[PDB]
């Protein structure tokens, strides 16, 4: 049973998605050489709780001890904010935010490049966002998720990069993770024909080297097996009658919030 959101549910998800985007807009000017990831997480959690009057879905999730996940360079996902970990020139950094507001979740992440970019870091990030945007342009009633996952994979692999298989996007609303799974690669198991009112995330994790990953002994931090760079972007969307609506769009996105077909 994939849940179908009511109009009221969808407006709540606009609110929550807007707050999650706004955390990312807020944190931008702090993402500078020399800042700790510990400090970035405090700035985020203080903003979520004291200004947005919302809650982080990440905090305490399976015992996770911080409020956002911050994943630098070869860290693929779930990087733990750390007062001792300082950003530096050329770093690529994912900040992943999920807020709960009025009972509903907004989930989004983006890359930041710190200081002076490296060309490869810039390319990896660009192609990862472009794979998300290609997928968003496909979402409409009647399309199969499988076609989307296949398309993401084809695009990323042509650039000589790889798609992480172990993580996927997901349904979302009153639960952080709801059906369906949104694989970013082709699988004979995927057969979900989209309908208006479905809400879910698309969030490909792309490695510059090989697809395999490894979890660290801390129980949280996931890295590329080959220590290649890895990048991720994520939006929360609703399927509309003629396409979709991006609920976590930021000023810096370069795709329209409302995508119509016909
Ligand atoms: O869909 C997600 N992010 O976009 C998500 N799923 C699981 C987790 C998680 C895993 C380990 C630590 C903290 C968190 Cl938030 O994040
Ligand atoms: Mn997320
Ligand atoms: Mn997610």
């Amino acid at each position: 049973a994939i849940s179908i959101k009511t109009p009221e549910d969808i407006e709540k998800m606009r609110v929550a998605g807007r707050l999650a985007a706004e955390v990312l807009e807020m944190i931008e000017p702090y993402v500078k050489p020399g800042v700790s990831t510990g400090e970035l997480d405090r700035i985020c959690n203080d903003y979520i709780v004291n200004e947005q009057h919302a809650v982080s879905a990440c905090l305490g999730y399976h015992g996770y001890p911080k409020s956002v996940c911050i994943s630098i360079n070869e860290v693929v996902c779930h990087g733990i904010p750390d007062d001792a970990k300082l950003l530096k020139d050329g770093d690529i950094v994912n900040i992943d935010v999920t807020v709960i507001k009025d009972g509903f979740h907004g989930d989004t992440s983006k890359m930041f490049i710190v200081g002076k970019p490296t060309i490869m870091g810039e390319r990896l990030c660009r192609i990862t966002q472009e794979s998300l945007y290609l997928a968003l342009r496909m979402v409409k009633p009647g399309i199969n998720l499988r076609e989307i996952g296949a398309a993401i994979q084809k695009f990323v692999e042509a650039e000589g990069f790889s798609v992480v298989r172990e993580y996927c996007g997901h349904g979302i609303g009153q639960g952080f993770h709801e059906e369906p799974q949104v694989l970013h690669y082709d699988s004979r198991e995927t057969n979900v024909v989209l309908k208006p009112g479905m809400t879910f995330t698309i969030e490909p994790m792309v490695n510059a080297g090989k697809k395999e990953i490894r979890t660290m002994k801390d129980g949280w931090t996931v890295k590329t097996k080959d220590r290649s760079l890895s990048a991720q972007y994520e939006h929360t969307i609703v399927v509309t009658d003629n396409g979709c609506e991006i609920l976590t769009l930021r000023k810096d996105d370069t795709i329209p919030a409302i995508i119509s077909h016909d």
